[PDB]
């Protein structure tokens, strides 16, 4: 009875195997824009993906991961609310079955069609494994996706999805530049949270961009053709792989802008 997004193994069931699901700093959360406060102590955010080197794309049965070679000091996120340097390890998305839903974080209760998560680990911890055992081990840059004009830089990802339709399939995915997935503005909201999928570890400093990127209906429709199941198994479309907003509890969301 492996965790998932269905009626019998979805978000409402996760707490049984992962008690931290009802923790003190769980994600995602609704971002109440009027309650968020501009933070003057936030330093300029720095996204340096010029030397990013992708290796492979994988369908893990929950989403698809574009993995990067993080053995060297490349693709770094720093500044903003972060102390030190965080290295990019992979990115993935969460999306819906319809354009009206799909994002994990919400803005004033508004749900976007999807949400991109660029995952980075704190280099002071050596690697990802050790980093997820620390309260400041990860930094995730979240970017909302709305349906409208196509995002040229996303097409290469879209076109390779037909080769990793089912759970367990992977394909070489080199030379992909994640800079093509970033919106113009780096204005953001930040708060301490967790991974949004089991084990739901609370090691994430969230940096959610205010400006969404636009992707075409055709592009997101191809996301929805992926499968949760493995090859040779009954088809269950990979849609609505998002966790709903969780209690903000003892937290404050800070804004990088006025
Ligand atoms: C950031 O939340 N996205 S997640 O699906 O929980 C995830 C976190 C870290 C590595 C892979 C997936
Ligand atoms: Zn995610």
């Amino acid at each position: 009875h492996h965790w998932g997004y269905g009626k019998h193994n979805g978000p409402e069931h996760w707490h049984k195997d992962f008690p931290i699901a009802k923790g003190e700093r769980q994600s995602p959360v609704d971002i109440d824009t009027h309650t968020a406060k501009y933070d003057p102590s936030l330093k300029p955010l720095s996204v340096s993906y010029d030397q990013a080197t992708s290796l492979r794309i994988l369908n893990n049965g929950h989403a698809f991961n574009v993995e990067f070679d993080d053995s060297q000091d490349k693709a770094v996120l720093k500044g903003g609310p972060l102390d030190g340097t965080y290295r990019l390890i992979q990115f993935h998305f969460h999306w819906g079955s319809l354009d009206g839903q799909g994002s994990e974080h919400t803005v004033d209760k508004k749900k976007y069609a999807a949400e991109l998560h660029l995952v980075h680990w704190n280099t002071k911890y050596g690697d990802f494994g050790k980093a997820v055992q620390q309260p400041d081990g990860l930094a995730v840059l979240g970017i909302f996706l709305k349906v409208g004009s196509a995002k040229p830089g996303l097409q290469k990802v879209v076109d390779v999805l037909d080769s990793i339709k089912t759970k367990g399939k992977s394909a070489d995915f080199t030379n992909f530049d994640p800079r093509g997935l970033l919106p113009e503005s780096l204005d953001y909201w930040t708060y301490p949270g967790s991974l949004t999928t089991p084990p739901l570890l609370e090691c994430v400093t969230w940096i959610v961009l205010k400006e969404p990127i636009s992707v075409s209906s055709e592009q997101v429709l191809k996301f929805r053709k992926l499968n949760f199941n493995g090859e040779g198994e009954p088809e269950e479309l990979m849609v609505d792989n998002w966790r709903p907003a969780q209690p903000l509890k003892n937290r404050q969301i800070k804004a990088s802008f006025k």
